[PDB]
């Protein structure tokens, strides 16, 4: 169906070549066991000849292990190529599920996007895999065991195979007359079961008006109908299986008939006739899984579809060239106004902002609708929907993206940690760039040498979950390093907080201090010691900035910055 | 577990019974059906050429209708017992679900009501009965099989049998030990798909430092331990699979080694080892499914119990001495509080009104707070929690409960319509006490002749539920009828929708205009019209009653009612 998942495959066809040599194999040592019956049965017990037994059990035990060496050896070509392709798909989607905008990633999917890496991906395998090895077994069993049936009998093999499409469609019909029947008797038992709960709605008026006795002689045949279409639908249903099976024995009977006369059949004794209604009876098998496969090839190529939409999507929009290596200016909005995806009203209404060099400025405003949203636009995490953002005498879309976001530092509580050493947390995509006796005066001067030291191995312990955990302050400070490693000329302290243990602010508020030496950085203002000691304040009510002024004058008009101060008093 | 449901099913026994002898005969015609293949492959085919081939094609026809008459005897027979003990169950169940209080109704249980006398009423018998065509159809089947594989060839069966346990436990061992190995390396996948999660959460902070070719790295090196796992986890599954054959195998090896020697070998002849061989592995699945006794026998009986609760729950308290053939007196409210079984906030605090005969008291409270449920206790739908509601001078208390509801007619928009016709309707759990000359003029004289005489039948139409579906209008009027030929002294007029129409609220209005006559009524005032004429008020605020007089009187104090009247206008 959806076949641009063959050349992923394309590489590696050596796993399902040898599945197939080594699945067919297993289907023939199937059938050459179940050809063992005529050999037993004729040469062997019938007889007195006792060699049979002998080395039968020997053959026997050579072909379970021969079928038991093709059937993991065809479970580990399948799973070697069903494993591989996967894993090609699953770091295929993480290239560009790791670069595509944070939109997708926003509220699109949250839990299933790693759902799509894992459980998907590897659907789309074990479904296709699936499919491919019940087509190439029960492709070379069903081959077997017409080429067994035609080889000891095709007198009775073509009577036998004559008679299957008209037990079948007998049968089918049987059953579809019976199911007909059924659902009508079901209908007319919930028609009864509804007039029941009726019945049984009305006990309020029931108790009043005294009809106890009324309404359960009432329910006496009400429920003697339930019990008398119970049964009927009992014996309809239970009268289906009966008479399926006995045309079943129909035909079983008349193929028992043929073998009578000699003109047609008597070239079989005693394990002839026993091989072939054997692999008859071993002949639905592998029609019965055999009629799934497509079914399964598009069950399982639906979940490639899935993995395509991931895949064959946007990314983001690097419609830019100009290369900016130090924000040595001003980062100005300016009349712009955005929204978030998927979302109508507006977030941000316009915005008029000027971040002067070498100062910062506080981002106002507990409101909670306006603060995070302006911080994540200034690194095109959400790209704005008209207007422009000035970086440096320019447009964020203008710069290139690489180039943008190593220019913003995002400084916040709750900061992301990988599994790495704590030596390549604090250097994050620059561990070439910077050598270790950077990252050693960066942790110092930063004040989280304190943490490092006391850990068992140092610098070098794994610092992400699943290994050592750390508090929220140490997390804080762990972003403070790698702010000031990278030197990030552009800071947007969130300070989430959201808490003030002894002596994790003490520090905190230090290296916070030391790292804001020029960087000009736009702070999300939730402590008021940053809002105290700030160049400018500026507030943000429903997307609208109306108290732009200083924390002095805009303290003496009321406005909001005032009443926020009310607020946070 | 529970045979106190026995008696039920005593006296409809001679159906299981009829449905023992006629399911045994159903086993031990599969049995004897699993017997011909000695005659067949012994006798009939490598023997001779003809002869026993025209016998077997009218024994297999011959023990097929004699399989699906036993199976369709045993199946009706245990239809019919597995219908009428839960039809008698059933009608059991609504004669204690229609005579227990109403707080079993209202939010302590709901439409699954109907569940307790439709599904979990019928699985007590489709479980049960189910469990007794498992122990005597595949109880006989085995003992059928056990008899047959013993007296062909006794010496083969032995070590057939033999083997059997230990082949079982081996395949329970191996099965045991893959089990716990593909556990053990499932948790280990946890772990590292763990780690592809904590990969693309951080995808906010990965684009901004610029880490996406070293997060792609860091994944390239987490997609290989989740697929390398991935093949360990498929390599260790289809291992286990080829060696419980294996292991089976070497029974089969064995048991066709064994029987080489001359001592099994005499009449191990091929007649004499199908049937030995093709009754064991028909063995497995009586085996299989009388392990599945237990499991279904308590099943069908865990739902007996979950019924028996709704059986042997507490009935209403009927603690009735006094009987009262009219209710010649005063309905009086004196101190009474009462809580909703299932509402912990008391919905009702001290409540004192007197009802004066001749008189219609009016609740006007559009708040809600519990001005509904005052009537709910009059009728003893939910008994005081403390207080006294004096009834003709004595507590409701000492009444009986079939003595006390005839004297009161809970007139509504939300009555129900039984599905018997409109003449025993009208006159529902008194059609035989009032004659059709009664309900003639019952009707006329509550103005609903109209519409009775509009339908089809006229005052025989079938009127409920799944009849001709009158509205909501039409409905309302027979409760005048219906209230107004019983004559009951007191009415709880609810009036509760304010839905109005022409020819609708005076038709109606007329009526309750001609019902209120002398009817000492309460009323609960929704319609603004009865309260202009209303002889006493009372408006309900929290549990406690705030105004009480003549509506003249209450409204120049504003309060609550007066402000209610405001908010009515």
């Amino acid at each position: 169906t959806f076949r641009r998942l063959w050349p992923t495959i394309a590489p590696f066809k050596a796993g399902l070549i040898v599945a197939g040599v080594a699945l067919i194999l297993n289907a023939a040592s199937d059938t050459f066991m179940l050809s063992l019956l005529k050999p037993l049965l004729d040469d062997g017990f019938g007889k007195t000849d006792r060699s049979v037994l002998v080395w039968m059990p020997l053959v026997v035990i050579g072909l379970m292990i021969l079928r038991g060496i093709t059937s993991y050896v065809s479970s580990y070509c399948i799973s070697w190529v069903s494993g591989k392709v996967v894993m090609t798909m699953r770091r295929r989607l993480f290239g560009h599920m790791m670069g595509m905008p944070v939109s997708f990633f926003d509220k699109q999917s949250t839990g299933t996007l790693l759902s799509r890496i894992t459980y998907d991906s590897e659907q789309v395998a074990s479904s296709s895999s699936g499919a491919l090895i019940t087509v190439v077994r029960e492709g070379a069993s069903i081959i077997g065991l017409f080429i067994m049936m035609f080889y000891y009998s095709w007198q009775l093999s073509i009577i036998l195979i004559v008679l299957a499409p008209i037990v079948s469609i007998a049968i089918r019909v049987v059953s579809k007359r019976f199911r007909n029947i059924s659902k009508n008797m079901q209908n007319t038992m919930g028609q009864v079961t509804t007039s029941a709960e009726q019945m049984l709605k009305g006990h309020k008026e029931v108790l009043i008006f005294g009809g106890q006795e009324v309404e359960t002689k009432r329910f006496d045949k009400v429920s003697n109908r339930m019990r008398l279409q119970g049964m009927k639908m009992v014996s309809a249903s239970s009268i289906s299986d009966p008479i399926i099976q006995l045309i079943a024995s129909l035909a079983l009977a008349f193929v028992l008939y043929a073998a009578s006369f000699p003109s047609v059949m008597d070239s079989l004794t005693a394990g002839t006739i026993t091989v072939v209604f054997s692999s008859m009876i071993a002949l639905m098998r592998p029609l019965k899984s055999l009629t799934n496969v497509n079914a399964q090839f598009q069950r399982g190529m639906a979940a490639c579809q899935t993995l395509f939409t991931i895949l064959d999507s946007e990314q983001e929009k690097d419609e830019g060239k100009r290369v900016i290596e130090r924000a040595t200016g001003d980062v100005e909005f300016r009349n712009v106004t955005f929204t978030y995806p998927g979302r109508d009203v507006p977030a941000l209404r316009n915005i008029n902002l000027k971040i002067p060099a070498g100062k910062t400025v506080a981002l106002v405003g507990r409101s909670g609708s306006g603060k995070s949203t302006i911080a994540s636009l200034i690194t095109r995490f959400y790209d704005i929907d008209e207007g422009e953002i000035l970086m440096d005498g320019h447009d964020l879309r203008e710069y290139t993206l690489a180039s943008l976001r190593n220019q913003v530092a995002l400084v916040s509580q709750n900061v992301h940690l990988f599994n790495d050493t704590v030596a390549n947390n604090i250097a994050y995509a620059r561990t070439e760039q910077y050598s270790r006796e950077q990252i050693e005066e960066a942790a110092r001067m930063a004040y989280a040498m304190d943490f490092i030291n006391k850990m068992d191995n140092g610098l070098d312990t794994v610092i992400g979950e699943n290994g050592v955990l750390l508090s929220g302050g140490q997390r804080q400070r762990i972003a403070i390093a790698r702010a000031l490693l990278r030197d990030s000329p552009i800071l947007i302290l969130d300070e989430a907080t959201s808490a003030l243990d002894t002596e994790s602010e003490r520090a905190i508020q230090a290296a916070l201090d030391e790292l804001q030496k020029n960087r000009t950085s736009l702070v999300i203002a939730h402590r008021l010691s940053t809002i105290e000691k700030a160049d400018e304040i500026v507030v943000v009510e429903d997307g609208v900035i109306v108290e732009r002024g200083t924390h002095n004058d805009l303290l003496e008009h009321r406005g909001v910055y005032a009443q926020l101060h009310k607020m946070q008093f």
